[PDB]
């Protein structure tokens, strides 16, 4: 079944979100021309095991080789950070952070724009955080997470662009992936209403082209089909009695923490 957090649990989700948006916050300025993912992955990864006292939650999960993902450009998900590959000029970037502190995970990304800032690059990456944005702005006790999946795709689809479908958001906890799924498009499949103290992921991931993707010969690199460009946002929330608290909140998030409805 579905596990609602205790007070306790929430306050540990609290810490444990806010040390993995700290680690985005902690990596902004390394994102730049020149610079390796390889290198940024070794930063975050001596961030959070120096400073944070914490530990990846994806080093070793499923197999995954690094501790944070980093997936450039047409890379959607899974992007292994590599010494070798270096940002340039124009790339949208996304780090994907997951920390587990005191048993429990907070997990989120942003997409980082390299450099001079392509106006596609621009406009899909705003997309697809108004996409998550959109949809933590309908979290509250009641809603059906397939209201909000619809809505997500609604948007983005809206905008030319395409959701894609292998992967979802999820519940959260000690566990790095619970249930329930967060499917960010319709599926008559879902039907999960949600409740307080339910705390979960939203992390659409939205192509410029067409939805289909490919996952490359080191089992772990998905790209779009088309190779277009593929932005993702993802941010850990609990749902409060009248709406949601985003526990993995950035200074340079545009929305608030506290979402409250009424
Ligand atoms: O939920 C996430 O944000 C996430 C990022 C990477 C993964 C993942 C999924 C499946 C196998 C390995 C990994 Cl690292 O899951
Ligand atoms: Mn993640
Ligand atoms: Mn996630
Ligand atoms: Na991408």
């Amino acid at each position: 079944a579905i596990s609602i957090k205790t007070p306790e649990d929430i306050e540990k989700m609290r810490v444990a979100g806010r040390l993995a948006a700290e680690v985005l916050e902690m990596i902004e300025p390394y994102v730049k021309p020149g610079v390796s993912t390889g290198e940024l992955d070794r930063i975050c990864n001596d961030y959070i095991v120096n400073e944070q006292h914490a530990v990846s939650a994806c080093l070793g999960y499923h197999g995954y080789p690094k501790s944070v993902c980093i997936s450039i450009n047409e890379v959607v998900c899974h992007g292994i950070p590599d010494d070798a590959k270096l940002l340039k000029d124009g790339d949208i970037v996304n780090i994907d952070v997951t920390v587990i502190k005191d048993g429990f995970h907070g997990d989120t990304s942003k997409m980082f724009i390299v450099g001079k800032p392509t106006i596609m690059g621009e406009r899909l990456c705003r997309i697809t955080q108004e996409s998550l944005y959109l949809a933590l702005r309908m979290v509250k006790p009641g809603i059906n997470l397939r209201e909000i999946g619809a809505a997500i795709q609604k948007f983005v689809e809206a905008e030319g662009f395409s959701v894609v479908r292998e992967y979802c958001g999820h519940g959260i906890g000690r566990g790095f992936h619970e249930e329930p799924q967060v499917l960010h498009y319709d599926s008559r499949e879902t039907n999960v209403v949600l409740k307080p103290g339910m705390t979960f992921t939203i992390e659409p991931m939205v192509n410029a082209g067409k939805k289909e993707i490919r996952t490359m010969k080191d089992g772990w690199t998905v790209k779009t089909k088309d190779r277009s460009l593929s932005a993702q946002y993802e941010h850990t929330i609990v749902v409060t009695d009248n709406g949601c608290e985003i526990l993995t909140l950035r200074k340079d998030d545009t929305i608030p923490a506290i979402i409250s409805h009424d």
